[PDB]
């Protein structure tokens, strides 16, 4: 058992941004972003995920200056989600056997819903 | 495991277009619609909720039907390559639930196996 | 057993004392009121009791315990906890989020 959710606006990304960007999403995802008839809305979207998956693992909260590329969601096809660093640490140190995503938009926001398996 | 959100606009749902509606839409699950209050809300639950459960299988969407009663939690009954599909997959059982308000619809499914 | 509730901001009279606390255990108006936006509190809240809810598959029975950092917690009383426990219900797990729009709650139930 574990469960979490996010919404956000899809100006909450702001693309133009390569630093920020590039600091909280890895490669294959800003790929996968790129190449979407909308790029913000996917972007958006992912942020979403990456929240959603943060909030189901139910661990020491995170914060600013905390960057979110330590969970990964490849949609490569269902998304997965891969996580690294601490929060790879903190999912075995809770445990978590393994995290689902699903993500979705519209013109308004992104939504993302994620349940965790201990 | 597995799970499946799906977030619509109300007005991706046209109402009018008899083609699209009779075409994605089982004959129950359009007289359900019909028979709410927001007409137009209730198809856009109704399909939002399609979306949500094809996606918790991890694999026209009238194979996938949802049986709602006010009042009493949706149900889920897959059809045609939708069912096989999911059996193929492992897929014992699939819940969803369904939300609306004036701006969107929302739908959130989890799968068995 | 699955639930979600989408709610407007809006659709939370926070003037309507009627209504809050009809529908809040204290802790929970307690919380609301301590929140940045107490209107956004409330909205999501009350997404989260009707999130739920319908999880259970069968609204001050349903109070969500909030504490900053840390994922909100569902405890059951009443009649609500009476047809949970009636239902095999072992577990309920709840998430909520909201931006400027609306609030969104998830929750999934254990049998």
């Amino acid at each position: 058992g574990g469960v979490g959710v996010d919404v956000e606006l899809i100006t909450s990304i702001n693309v133009e941004n390569d630093t920020f960007i590039e600091r909280n999403f890895t490669p294959q995802e800003i790929e996968y972003c790129s190449a979407q008839p909308s790029v913000q809305s996917s972007f958006a979207g992912t942020w979403s995920a990456k929240e959603a998956v943060f909030k189901s693992l139910g661990v020491k909260s995170l914060g600013g200056g905390a960057a979110l590329k330590d969970i990964e969601i490849v949609r490569t096809n269902a998304p997965a989600v891969e996580l690294h660093g601490n929060a790879k640490k903190a999912a075995e140190e809770a445990g978590v056997t393994d995290v689902k995503v699903s993500i979705s938009h519209d013109d308004l926001q992104a939504v993302a819903v994620a349940v965790s398996t201990k």
